[PDB]
């Protein structure tokens, strides 16, 4: 609607596509090289990836990075003994738990006082102390010591800010303001990437073969989204539901999200396409779950859900069967493109293990319908169905080519523990962040509003209740997704570690949490208009 006209007009030229493709592997080698150099220490070559995750351009060498990391990791606490640097051990901290190897926080005992808390003399540290924030951001259920480093760099790079000589170096001062409102991994791959190129361009002595690499491959990867958004909009533009519809909301750019999240880098522009027109699509039926529909129709639509078709035409309403109808199409289409590429078992998957949630959604249309507000502990045994994490996944799985199509549904229907700490995480962050909408549309049965119901707290209070239950969840997403290194693919354990991250950028405002369509405008032009300018 909005972004809808702007992209299918916008012009790519094919040409430019080529030649960023070409510079980048031209580059590739000189950057491999900084890797391997046998010249550099451990510590160097940690150093040296930290910068390549910070400017997104770490996985043009994912092999050479793990190897690195898995021989390293055994040596580890030989390279720190003795190690006294703040920032030097906060960027271990944070590239070995990034690559599914748990860094003890007794790494931070060197740091902490007898008392039992982190060193005053830290704070001449300005940089370490950012570090130490960041990394706070990866604690487990039990490292309560993390919470305590995050309270401590905080208040002490707060205090570093409002005064004297924060303003003598504005770009590292901006670099921490940026980090202090949206923590890194409470940020997406993609959006650290570009504001740390800003950060880095500024820091005198930056390596110019790597942040004019991390500058191409920004672009590269610009380039692809907008592509992607392009093809989107023409594809749900001829589907045309708009035209048949007329409670049709403009989901393309939050559906675009909803795959970038996930993986950001070129190789899974298709799987973002197939994410992007499967979300577009499940989110209209979500969508018409709605306390007007009435019990016979709410019935009925579930039960066409549950054979997956079409009625008999034995059947009900005009607007609802039109719905129907184009999400058996769409889906019958995904499936057949995926079908040649071997991965049409993953598409029929889609609306199998959308059963479960349209019964879910029946229970709760029942609730807005007659206007019950449940208790908030039996209100959530729905809204965990309901969050579907299991089917987001899957859908990020099917346009993954190295990702064996039954291992990976293998371990969804395994119900890991990852994927329900992530279904708390979305169902908390969705039903809180939306409020003011789902009030308005009377869908009183909510994660917040069955809070305040059960104990008479008001909207802040449940607020900051629900905060705590998805901080929790959200450190069990953390260790889930390092224990699970090494008996789960990698691959498929960082969409789940980039679905929390995802969930943070759309949802949490300072405290509580908002509506994203508020937090996708502040990054908006940045990350589908405009490049970066070349050097
Ligand atoms: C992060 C993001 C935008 C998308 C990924 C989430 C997935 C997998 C599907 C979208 C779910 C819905 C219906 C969002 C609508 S706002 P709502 O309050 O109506 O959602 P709900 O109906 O509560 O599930
Ligand atoms: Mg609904
Ligand atoms: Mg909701």
């Amino acid at each position: 609607s909005l972004w809808g006209d702007h992209f299918l007009s916008v012009s790519l030229d094919r040409g430019e596509f080529d030649e960023l493709e070409r510079e980048i592997e031209t580059m590739k080698p000189l950057v491999k090289d900084m890797l391997m150099s046998s010249q550099s220490s451990d510590k160097e070559k940690i150093r040296l990836i930290h910068l390549l995750v910070s400017l997104g351009s770490s996985y043009h060498f994912d092999k050479e990075i793990q190897d690195i990391l898995k021989h390293s990791f055994t040596k580890l606490d030989d390279i720190i003994v003795g190690e006294d640097d703040l920032e030097t051990i906060s960027i271990m901290f944070e590239v070995f738990r990034l690559y599914g190897h748990k860094m003890s926080c007794d790494a931070f005992d060197r740091f902490r006082g007898e008392d039992g808390r982190f060193k005053e003399s830290l704070a001449k540290d300005v940089r370490g102390m950012l570090q130490l924030f960041e990394v706070a951001h990866l604690g487990t259920p039990s490292e309560d010591i993390m919470d305590e480093a995050s309270s401590f760099a905080q208040n002490h790079l707060d205090s570093w800010i409002g005064g004297n000589v924060s303003g003598a170096t504005p770009h590292l001062l901006k670099h921490i303001q940026n980090s202090l409102y949206i923590p890194r991994y409470c940020n997406i791959e993609v959006l650290v990437a570009r504001e740390y190129i800003s950060y880095y361009e500024q820091e005198e002595g930056h390596n110019k073969i790597l942040l004019k690499f991390a500058k191409l491959n920004f672009n590269f990867c610009q380039f692809h989204y907008i592509q992607e958004l392009k093809t989107l909009t023409k594809w749900w533009k001829d589907l045309d539901l708009a035209s048949k519809l007329p409670y049709i909301r403009d989901r393309l750019v939050e559906s675009h999200l909803g795959g970038l999240g996930p993986y950001f880098e070129p190789h899974y522009s298709l799987g973002r396409i197939i994410v992007a027109k499967i979300i577009m699509t499940m989110v209209v039926v979500d969508d018409t779950y709605d306390a007007h529909a009435t019990v016979p129709e709410v019935a009925v639509l579930t039960e066409c859900l549950q054979r997956l078709n079409i009625g008999a035409d034995d059947k009900l309403p005009d607007y609802l069967r039109t719905v129907l109808e184009s999400v058996f199409e769409v889906m019958g289409e995904i499936e057949q493109e995926m079908r040649p590429k071997g991965r049409s078992y993953g598409v029929k998957q889609v609306l199998e293990r959308f059963k479960n949630v349209a019964k879910a959604d029946k229970q709760l249309t029942e609730w807005a319908r007659t206007g019950d507000v449940p208790s908030f502990d039996e209100y959530m045994k729905v809204g965990l169905v309901t969050a579907g994490m299991d089917g987001y996944a899957g859908y990020c799985f099917i346009g993954m080519e190295d990702v064996s199509e039954k291992e990976a549904f293998e371990w969804l229907s395994s119900n890991p523990l990852i994927i329900q700490a992530l279904n708390v995480m979305f169902r908390l962050a969705n039903d809180v962040g939306t409020y003011e909408t789902e009030i308005n549309r009377g869908e009183v049965a909510n994660g917040l509003n069955c809070y305040m119901k059960q104990y008479g707290v008001t909207k802040e209070e449940a607020s900051q209740e629900l905060r705590k239950i998805y901080s929790n969840n959200k450190k069990v997403v953390m260790e889930e997704f390092m224990n699970s290194h090494d008996h789960v693919p990698r691959q498929v354990l960082l969409r789940c570690l980039n679905f929390a991250r995802l969930f943070d950028v759309m949802y949490t405002e300072g405290d509580g949490y908002s509506e994203p369509k508020g937090k996708i405008e502040h990054f908006m032009t940045s990350l589908y208009v405009h490049p970066i300018p070349l050097s």
